[PDB]
């Protein structure tokens, strides 16, 4: 498991805020974590919200590739560059939908390392 244990407490406050803002349930997060994605704002806006909180996306859901790469371990760098080559730029009807399309692309491209917290 590539995910380090330190991340969980780091994101806790923002996670709670994002869920509350968007009406997100833990069940929805569990679902997307297992790779099942639907275009429901309560989960897609949650994903945008959490990325935004950690400066991974801007005000139009453009991904900051440098920041993203900086967060990922060494063994995932080339794979991420490859996945980002495929999945960026983001597109969609709004910020949450951009993130839905991105999540679908990333999950399909790298299912074995996919996760959502
Ligand atoms: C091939 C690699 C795929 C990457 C796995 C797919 C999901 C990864 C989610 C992105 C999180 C990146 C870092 C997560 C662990 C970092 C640990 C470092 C701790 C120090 C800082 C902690 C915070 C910066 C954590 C930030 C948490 C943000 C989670 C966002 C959840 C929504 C993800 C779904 C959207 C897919 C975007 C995906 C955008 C990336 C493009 C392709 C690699
Ligand atoms: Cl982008």
């Amino acid at each position: 498991d590539w995910v380090p244990p330190e991340v969980f407490d780091l994101v806790a406050e923002d996670k709670a805020r994002c869920m509350s803002e968007h009406g997100t349930t833990q069940a929805q997060i569990d679902d997307v974590d297992k790779g099942n994605l639907v275009n429901e704002p309560s989960i897609t806006c949650y994903m945008y919200c959490l990325l935004e909180a950690f400066s991974l996306v801007d005000d139009e859901a453009n991904v900051d590739e440098d920041i993203m790469l900086g967060l990922l371990p060494d063994q995932l760098q080339e794979r991420a560059q490859s996945v980002m080559g495929k999945c960026l730029p983001t597109s969609g009807s709004d910020n949450c939908n951009k993130i839905y399309n991105l999540a679908k692309c990333v999950q399909e491209s790298a299912p074995d390392v996919w996760f959502v917290i």
